[PDB]
């Protein structure tokens, strides 16, 4: 669920920035979901959106999913059981690792998505 994804980001990126930074960034970081991603970080978010949308297509509801995971020395680690929770944990896991790897450009935060993401 939302809080878990937040804690998972924090874990992956070693609390280098607030998880809240990833909620208003580029064309895809935040809720939905259009145009060309402004950079590879934003593309993390696009792939994440696609992942959730696959999950929902198959009967999961990512916003209602509370999965099982742990923050380990090596990073976030999914330890879920049911199909949906395994699927949704793995969406969040790939996005969090992606965020840890990619550059965060402050000029790409809080962009006019109305105008720049069509």
């Amino acid at each position: 669920n939302l809080v878990q994804f937040g804690k998972m980001i924090e874990c992956a990126i070693r609390n280098r920035r607030p998880a809240l930074d990833f909620m208003n960034y580029g064309c895809y970081c935040g809720k939905g979901g259009s145009g060309t991603p402004v950079d590879d970080l934003d593309r993390c978010c696009q792939v994440h959106d696609e992942c959730y949308a696959e999950a929902e297509k198959h009967g999961c509801y990512p916003s209602l999913t509370t999965y099982t995971w742990e923050c380990r020395q090596v990073g976030p680690y999914c330890n879920s059981k049911t199909q949906c929770e395994v699927f949704v944990c793995a969406c969040d896991f790939a996005a969090a690792k992606c965020f840890a790897q990619e550059d965060y450009n402050p000029a790409h935060s809080n962009i006019n998505t109305g105008e720049r993401c069509k």
